[PDB]
DNA sequence: TTTTTTT
């Protein structure tokens, strides 16, 4: 049931012994439905992983961290304390030893250390140290034009720069030992549903600011946020918070405040949600952690149904189901430099305990990455500031008419890091081999 | 500056 373009990639991946493939293209191009066809072909032989919970859900797999039991921190290069093989008689060891294919969805969101940790974990567990991924055939799928992987400041950023030169999956050293065969998908849903939108976005992918004039002519209407069924996106947290606060205060009903418990050193700028979180029944929220039992994910939108002491009920938009939310603990990690060997090392210095809930009438563009919305309004505020931020904001909706802007987009807000441009020009040949 | 993954 694949299109001709999808069948081309399906056959190029399944009917060759080559062990490393990348299937890439813009959103709506068929990557996920091709993944399902690959799963049906391989079924027992393949393990499906993704870097986020919502992507793992859409890929019918698990997160990379959960499968390999990686810690939620910087994965230092082949470091035995961050990358631990499974025990001698564990189910995970059997799963890795018998694995033939690893399917990795949304690979553009896989940070370089995550991918490298996969490589090392597979090599060590399978005892094939000289073969990339321990001889497992890796099928990467994803768009290469997204928000960059998260890289905190301080010694962590310096480590990643020193070790890999950057955060992207194509900067991993494993590509120096195996060639990545590339297969592009061009035909998108959007090309059929709104070709004008698809043409504008293609030019913006190419960094062409010319496209902004038509986009601004079509989409600028400052009152677009006042319309029903409209989620508001902002570049920064402060403006989204003010939006949410206004909606919360206008919502009739009795409020309940959830007070975080903070221990040790945890600056409030690093808080994953508000320390004093006030909620009302019916408030639009977004969940902030992945359920270990798979009933909800970080990024799930929903509505507050019940509010009680350290426990609330949320009705999920995704499936209409009810989930009960209790506090989670986040850790603050600091990396200290040893200054005599290379030797940075993590230490947990603080903890933050709070219900994993944030108000969601307004969201940041970063937080809305990976959601598909029916209608969005972009309240630009002081402006977009990150690689891919404009493109990700625009692509949250299916049609240009579903989008509105508070003001014209400026050419300074169309941002792409040159390393991503360089990698794209090299994967237009059909195969890519990282130098060194 | 500026925001976000991962348990
Ligand atoms: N071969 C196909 N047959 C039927 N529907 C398809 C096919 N390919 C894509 N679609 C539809 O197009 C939409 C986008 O496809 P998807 O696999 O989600 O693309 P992407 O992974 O790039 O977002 C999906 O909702 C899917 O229903
Ligand atoms: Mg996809």
């Amino acid at each position: 049931g694949l299109s001709s373009e999808q069948q081309r990639a399906f056959l190029a991946v399944t009917q060759t012994p080559h062990p490393a493939h990348l299937i890439t293209g813009p959103a709506g191009t068929g990557k996920t439905t091709l993944l399902y066809a690959l799963q049906e072909f391989y079924k027992g032989r393949a393990v499906t992983l993704a870097p986020t919970g919502t992507a793992a859900l859409q890929a019918r797999g698990q997160t990379v961290h959960s499968f390999f039991r990686f810690p939620a921190r910087l994965l230092r290069y082949r470091h035995p304390e961050d990358i631990r093989p499974p025990g001698p008689h564990s189910p995970l060891r059997k799963a890795i030893e018998q694995m033939e294919v690893l399917i990795l969805d949304e690979v553009g969101m896989v940070r370089v250390d995550l991918l490298e940790a996969m490589d090392w974990a597979l090599r060590k567990t399978r005892k094939r140290l000289e073969e990339p991924f321990g001889g497992v055939k890796v099928l990467l799928l994803g768009d290469t034009r997204q928000l960059e992987p998260v890289v905190p400041g301080g010694e962590e950023a310096l480590y990643i720069a020193r070790t890999w030169g950057g955060p992207f999956f194509f900067q991993a050293h494993v590509w120096e030992e195996v060639a990545l065969r590339v297969h592009r998908l061009w035909e998108s849903q959007r090309q059929r549903e709104d070709p004008l939108f698809a043409e504008l976005l293609k030019r913006l992918r190419q960094g062409d600011p010319q496209a902004l004039e038509t986009l601004n002519r079509a989409a600028v209407r400052p009152d677009g946020g006042e319309e029903p069924g409209t989620l508001i996106l902002t570049p920064r947290r402060k403006e989204a918070d003010a939006l949410n606060l206004k909606r919360l205060e206008a919502l009739p009903g009795k409020p309940l405040e959830y007070q975080a418990q903070v221990k040790g050193e945890f600056a409030e700028t690093d808080f994953p949600t508000e320390a004093a979180l006030t909620l009302k029944k019916g408030a639009q929220v977004i969940l902030l952690r992945n359920d270990p039992l798979g009933e909800y994910f970080n990024g799930d939108l929903g509505w507050v149904e019940d509010l009680e002491a350290e426990a609330l009920a949320v009705r999920l938009k995704r499936n209409g189901r009810r989930v009960v939310i209790r506090p989670f603990v986040w850790e603050k990690i600091v990396y200290t430099y040893d200054s005599e060997r290379e030797e940075i090392k993590p230490q947990v210095v603080g903890t933050f305990r709070q219900v994993p809930v944030r108000l969601a009438w307004a969201l940041t563009v970063h937080k809305a990455q990976g959601l598909t919305l029916d209608k969005v309004h972009l309240e630009l505020g002081r402006g977009l500031f990150a690689h891919g931020q404009l493109y990700v904001a625009l692509t949250r909706v299916r049609r240009l008419q579903d989008l509105s802007l508070s003001r014209p987009i400026a050419p300074t807000e169309l941002l792409w890091r040159p390393e991503v441009e360089v990698f794209e020009t090299r994967i237009q040949e059909g195969i890519w081999q990282k130098s060194h």
